[PDB]
């Protein structure tokens, strides 16, 4: 088990010379733009098949293996989607039939343009809250009781159409990779804070209080105050009914997930609780007996198409962008959990296209934005969902409820809908345990979690997310801000070089320093790098050059005065103990000391580490070779190359050899584009490894 | 030359077990806290001296070598600072004597608390514009000579708040924020701000009346207001402004060319202003041509003022922006002289000194200002040795504020605008950085171009915040799609290079070496997974799922008795298997990702060999996967999770995974993530690629 090697020492250049390099063509932007306009027959066919996924998965349908499972799954998820749409239309502060429209239209569009097979398309609590806040802001900023709700419905439809336009545009430009800009901890903190938001927003329905339409910042607190400032007017029937429902659903949901095997299908508890609530509310006339708030009479049928208010568009651009980013992020996360679980490809740009088209059509037909709820997508999948025919059947049941049997949902209290929303909220509320976990594993991701939570609670849900994404990008700088730069040493008289402070019996070759920065070097850390390198070598190369240039100036002054003589032997001092007189260079003359020392005029070389005559004193250095382990240095920006070029020039002007090792070919190619190399700084400073550079130095010195 | 090495094959664990690792106690935050509160006698002396730097440099003043120089640089700079203060008070839209106040108080405070020895402290055009925009916004957002009074009051409160912010940042020791602004961000921001200032001086060259426009797009609103009324331009002012701008430009270049030959820079600003003031007074331009003049200034200082909290509330964000810019600019100018003259520079003390100076200035009715490069270059180029030149400049400003200010009464505002425009060449010619950055680095060209657009459209304050955010986003752009590669041995030695870059390369059979040349985190973890799967040629989870399907079918036959188990092979008594798949339900399909435990069966199943009864499983050739993590600087929670998941699916399909090239700190952090367990172990870490390859070869032989 021996590592035995016997090869020649290699500079990066000697390796390129000895081993001829496979010539590869340039992947030019112009020829790439040439493939863009392919106009090929099969290319156009695959483009059209990628824009219309139903044309590819519907003919490949397995009837005897999928049909009945999709029927059952669709029945269940549609019965869940009706109630979720009503509750989320409560969250948006519009009549509850618009939640039915939001549960109908996007599902029917995603049936045609969607690439997923397991998500339930429709509204979810976080997006209904965001849409309601955007609508309150729009009605606030609009230039001058049913009229108020009509204005809110129009503003919701317009916010939805603009969100869908933004999503469809992001999918057309093929930017479906923006979901990578939200980490797991950012999403965790955001969804926990948003679950708290949705909890607080359902309190005006549990207690049945009149809360104004607060806007951000701090709307959760404005809302908490409004609720508890009047906690004396709380309806007791509403609170009791909401409590009992929450208790039952919670227990059964547990029973459901605890006993998944014994149950052929999960127990529909939201449906059963809704039927029982409506029955005991209609039979006992709770509306009159206990003055409870009910869903009321809904208009049977759909609304005519609406035209989006450009005024609302102007007043809600930022909100609509946020509604679009959160919608895509949530839908893509869920969709990705089932693509992976069931092993089929999920196009992100087609996700954006389908969701944008669905939101556009929904908003045109008086709906509000929605992409997918993790709780409803779970029901469809757990009930046997195989394709998006389950989504079609859920939309058919929502249609049946809209057109035919909506009057049954008339005596249903809104406290029951709020209680269902809270029962679904517990799952996101249980994410508070991630704080301690991240604290132990990565404090930067713990910081992302805590700061996302605080930004989302204090600021809005839309400004909170934007602020949260920015801080998460800042933590990437925090990581690579103060790298643990170290000095290496050989260990084992072999080619292993490790931290000089870590092991015993290590060995530093006389005059050689090996410095390692374990991070990419850019604008935020080039100064820290230069300072740690100066601490490692033990001196400042520039200070040395200036002092040598000053000394050399004094030498030339004393020698052209005749006070000392130049000889191939060296400096001959007929006069000793010279008068000390600093030149005291002025501001416009002082720059001369940073110039390379050109003593070629002198007959003999000057050993700057030896004794200079006539009381001249310069700091002496033992360093004659500096190796820079650039192996873990990923990239270098323009600020870093400038700083690096400067550092290297200074070491070279004080006659210290510099070596960069451990780098890959792409790294060196990029440096050539920065105009880094020149007469003083050459490509010969690059060596394959540390041992290569060290051996090259030992042979030079010996 | 010969690289000759003979050592054992080392896994990271083995190397550590054969080499005594110095036991080093890490410094916990708790301890850091203690040394922090040491209260050592010598410690206190250091702190107080650090906060009052004058107690160190003044006692060491070389009189014979610095006094005359300091005097000359002081009189010259002070003469420049008077005019710059008047002009920048025009930029704030307040009476101009307040510019004199702004040029007197921060210099005097920085003389005591400052660490720079060359920077001139006072207002500069970009900060005066930022302060002006803030006050216009504050006056608009206020629940109800007067206009002048209201503007002056707002300029003082914005200054006090930005100074307080500066003082706060210096006390909390956050003086390293200047690293969050790159060279290209600063370049684009400063040339965009030079365009802003160019546009702002147009109402003074032409002598037009332009409203107090606010951002966004205030530069365009101003341009419209100006050229819409362009026909009302006062020709005398324009000719004057053009004459003053032309002459100064030529003389300045002469000063930069015949620099060393010249004993002292030629003071064109003073000479021109004196001639301009003279000819305007003698010929009575105010009446003869109705030119706009500086006018009479009350000959003294104003009484102290209490800052307005309403203004504070209404301008907090603007003050934050003003504070960062003043510090970023002052530190940058100071740094050039600290590196040029080799003295240390403390940013925290700068923020404190710049904070205190601004507070005293806003308290005494001035507006915010750190330093102007032009005035500092004037201070350093004229022999400025210590901050005594700043003291003498402030003394000249004092003299102008109390006795001779009346001489600056007949001076036109077009002359002040022409000087402020002449000081714009350096920042305006930074448009040449676009082509350079295009050649070198297109991410930095993107940073520059975007900062310029944001600054022009959103304004100086908001343009900078969006610019810093985009600057941070480019870091993600650079590492989002790393060029991952497959490596191969070239030379039959320990050199492993890109497989597609050379000829005669060798890949050990069954072995794959994969390199991701960047840190792996949330933004690129999915890309790493996709590229690893494209490189190995298959999805390990799919192979595991099909193996689990095949094993389920094999067991189904075994239970039936059709397939009889024998320690030699999979003998089948009946070869009449009918096509049938289990078709697992949604709640049962996850059993296919579990580890394969065939201990029940007597004989091992070669999943890469043919199975009984025509069971088809994709056969893989990979047995060893090496991951070259040398260029992987850090991981985050998202990536460690993705990595763990990847390694588990390769281990479950019997592919040994090796991670090579990592330092000891990398394996230490990974331990904190709970990455290692029964399946994924630390024995997967080796020292280098060649160590892993030799281990693989001996294992396989």
């Amino acid at each position: 088990n021996q590592y035995i090697v016997a090869r020649p020492v290699y500079s990066t250049n000697a390796f390129e010379e000895n081993h001829k390099k496979t010539g590869r063509h340039h992947k030019t932007f112009l020829d790439h733009l040439k493939v863009c306009c392919s106009c090929s027959p099969q290319k156009a066919k695959r483009i059209v098949l990628s824009l219309f996924p139903i044309a590819s998965w519907l003919p490949a349908y397995r009837l005897k293996e999928w049909l009945l499972s999709d029927i059952v799954s669709g029945i269940s998820t549609g019965i869940v989607a009706v109630l979720q749409g009503l509750a989320f239309a409560l969250l948006v502060d519009i009549p509850p039939v618009y939640g039915l429209y939001a549960s109908f239209f996007p599902a029917i569009i995603y049936l045609f343009f969607g690439t997923s097979r397991h998500i339930s398309v429709g509204p979810f609590p976080i997006l209904s809250m965001m849409v309601g806040l955007a609508v309150s802001g729009a009605v606030s900023k609009a230039v001058p009781l049913l009229d108020d709700e009509r204005v809110r419905v129009a503003a919701a439809a317009s916010v939805t159409v603009l969100s869908g336009i933004i999503q469809l545009a992001f999918g057309i430009l093929r930017i479906g990779f923006v979901v990578i800009y939200l980490s797991e901890s950012l999403i965790s903190g955001f969804t926990t804070a948003a679950a708290v938001h949705v909890l607080v927003s359902q309190l005006k329905f549990i207690f049945q209080l009149t809360v104004p339409s607060h806007t951000d910042p701090v709307s959760i607190f404005k809302v908490l105050y409004s609720v508890f400032s009047q906690i004396e007017k709380t309806n007791i029937a509403d609170l009791v009914t909401a409590l009992i429902v929450l208790l039952v659903v919670s227990i059964v949901k547990e029973i459901n997930q605890r006993f998944k095997d014994k149950l052929p299908v999960p127990i529909p508890i939201e449906f059963i609780m809704t039927v029982i609530a409506a029955g005991v509310s209609y039979g006992c006339d709770f509306k009159n007996r206990f003055k409870v708030a009910v869903v009321g009479d809904m208009n049977p049928g759909f609304q005519p198409p609406i035209t989006p208010d450009v005024e609302t568009f102007q007043n809600t651009v930022g909100d609509c962008f946020g509604i679009a980013m959160v919608a895509f992020a949530v839908a893509f996360s869920v969709a990705s959990v089932y693509s992976l679980k069931y092993d089929y490809p999920l196009d992100g740009n087609q996700e954006l296209i389908a969701l944008g088209l669905g939101n556009i059509v929904c908003g045109v037909f008086r709906g509000f934005a929605g992409s997918t709820a993790l709780s409803r997508s779970a029901v469809q999948e757990s009930t046997g969902g195989k394709t998006q025919i389950a989504g079609l059947i859920g939309a058919i049941i929502v249609l049946i409820v809209v057109l035919a049997i909506g009057f049954l949902l008339a005596p249903l209290q809104k406290s029951v809908l709020a209680a269902l929303a809270l029962g679904n909220l517990k799952g996101m509320l249980m994410q508070f345990a991630e704080i301690g976990r991240l604290w132990r594993k990565d404090k930067y991701d713990c910081l992302i979690w805590i700061m996302t939570f605080i930004f989302t609670i204090v600021l809005g849900l839309g400004l909170g997310l934007a602020a949260s994404v920015a801080f998460q990008l800042l933590t990437i700088v925090f990581r690579t801000q103060f790298p643990k730069c170290s000095t290496l040493a050989n260990i084992g008289r072999t080619n292993i070089y490790k931290n000089k402070k870590d092991y015993y019996d290590m060995y530093e070759p006389e005059g050689v320093k090996i410095f390692r920065c374990p991070s990419p070097i850019y604008f935020a850390n080039i100064g820290f790098f230069r300072r740690k390198l100066i601490d490692a070598v033990g001196f400042s190369p520039l200070r040395i050059l200036r002092k040598r240039n000053k000394a050399l100036r004094k030498i030339r002054k004393l020698q052209k005065q005749g006070l000392l003589q130049v000889t191939p032997k060296g400096f001959i001092c007929t006069v000793d103990t010279i008068k000390d007189s600093d030149e005291e260079l002025d501001n416009n003359q002082i720059e001369v000391l940073d110039q390379p020392i050109n003593t070629t005029d002198l007959p003999f070389h000057i050993d700057w580490n030896d004794d200079l005559p006539l009381n001249i004193e310069v700091p002496k250095i033992s360093l004659h070779s500096l190796i820079l382990d650039f192996s873990a240095v990923s990239f270098l920006d323009v600020s870093s190359v400038r700083g690096l070029k400067s550092i290297l020039q200074e070491f070279i002007r004080i006659k210290v050899d510099v070596y960069i090792v451990g780098t890959d070919d792409d790294f060196i190619e990029k440096l050539n584009r920065y105009e880094f190399f020149d007469g003083e700084v050459k490509s010969s400073i690059f060596f394959l490894t540390i041992h290569d550079a060290v051996l090259h130095i030992l042979m030079k010195k010996d």
